[PDB]
């Protein structure tokens, strides 16, 4: 269960962020609204369940939305798949 | 302990790649030769101990030689610090 870059084709089934706060689902509203990145919004993109991802490419590699009622999103530790 | 972006700033002291294998100090030539990457060719890099760096700022982030004799290097993980 590994990335490889920045992770935008990541399907792994890491759910964690970096501070141990588990993801918030792609499809849950609840603790937090989200206009963007639903799975709808980006439907290629494997917003499964809450599984870590990287809809946008992002720099920071996969993220998610939180269940802390207090910080939004957050970045999920996914190694890098070692090299051959 | 966490990088930012790819980790081409980060200057952090972790010194295990993604398998767990020590990785070699960047002034060592053992159990690995090389001739780029030591901190006599990137001074700016970081290259200190054996710690993991980015120099060249690639995609996979932060690796470094390892002491493994049959791999010449691999990547660490080094997790995005919490997102501000």
């Amino acid at each position: 269960d590994c990335m490889f870059g920045n992770g935008k084709g990541y399907r792994g089934k890491r759910v964690t962020t970096v501070t141990g706060t588990p993801c918030q689902d792609w499809a849950a509203q609840e603790p937090h609204r989200h206009s963007i990145f639903t799975p709808e919004t980006n439907p290629r993109a494997g917003l499964e369940k809450n599984y870590c991802r990287n809809p946008d490419g992002d720099v920071g590699g996969p993220w998610c939305y939180t269940t802390n009622p207090r910080k939004l999103y957050d970045y999920c530790d996914v190694p890098q798949c070692a090299a051959p």
